[PDB]
């Protein structure tokens, strides 16, 4: 209660895509915090902690090579231009599955968090590179949160 | 202080499990049944690291767990809060490998709330960096 | 904005080392936390949210095992000691490529909360700064907040 906050998770039948819902159990999006074209917007100024966690995984490694990314940035009012806040990098494959040998499935999360300053009016987005990767099985592993301190 | 907080860590004589000693756990955060409960309502920062070891790859694939799970009072069964998976292993081979996971989320506690932070593989647990296998709350 | 409050990210032009810069862009230091020694010092007591994270890279995978480390120490006023609070271990690489080599990437995050007295300082430090990757801003950071 009182304080900005907001806690989406992504949308489990959205299939190769990363929605995120606030309408859900242990989820949050309340005193100013929006969530519009996908994206998180902050109400008023102030520090905010964001968070957030994807989880890939797929079956068996390809012959191309796989980078994994995921991406906080923020689409200032004054700017409206996407900048980079949180990024980071994830190759679950060094080799491409031998021919003939059976195809094993390989997980690979990634968290990112920290805190920033923040004007009223911005947007704040979460992102992958790689949606058709992603794990939706199990409540809890795609995630998306922000909240003023 | 004043807000309720709570940071355990693994007992590495525990054989075969994860189990939380009770050494931070002020302002009301109890530790009964190894989970954590909740004091009184609010916003709650919950967080959790373990970290996983194995002398090597054997033939089959190995999945590393880790999940934070809530019984609320009202809806009481076990939920997830947050959870994610890991794959040590791509190839059989011994060399060793390591594979942190780490967990955190601001959410809406109730008093009387139960949190419990589990894994699946205990027996691949990393107790050479003591204090690294923790699981705390704090209410913002 | 009232609470003691820093991130800090790492100099993209200094090779091989781990250097906490305070920058223009997204970066805070305010409200009483310090920049020293490559080493954010604490302003007051409290309970602290601490978390880092460091992004390493090679360009394939040598013959010896390589083992990937990220620590946040503290180093307390008055014992002037160091004490782990958190760390993580990481391995790249199961066995050396043996001669086409691609590229591999290990991100290693640090989150916790912790009660930090008064003039402590806190370190971030890795063991294998040769595989550190700074191309872009907001891989590597390092921060606190008093909660």
């Amino acid at each position: 209660s009182d304080k900005p906050v907001a806690h989406v998770v992504a949308n489990p039948q959205a299939e190769g895509q990363l929605q995120w819902l606030n309408r859900r159990a242990n989820a949050l999006l309340a005193n100013g915090v929006e969530l519009r074209d996908n994206q998180l917007v902050v109400p008023s100024e102030g520090l905010y902690l964001i968070y957030s966690q994807v989880l890939f995984k797929g079956q068996g490694c390809p012959s191309t090579h796989v980078l994994l990314t995921h991406t906080i940035s923020r689409i200032a009012v004054s700017y409206q231009t996407k900048v980079n806040l949180l990024s980071a990098i994830k190759s679950p494959c060094q080799r491409e599955t031998p021919e003939g040998a059976e195809a094993k499935p390989w997980y690979e999360p990634i968290y990112l968090g920290g805190v920033f300053q923040l004007e009223k009016g911005d947007r704040l987005s979460a992102e992958i590179n790689r949606p058709d990767y992603l794990d939706f099985a199990e409540s809890g592993q795609v995630y998306f949160g922000i909240i003023a301190l």
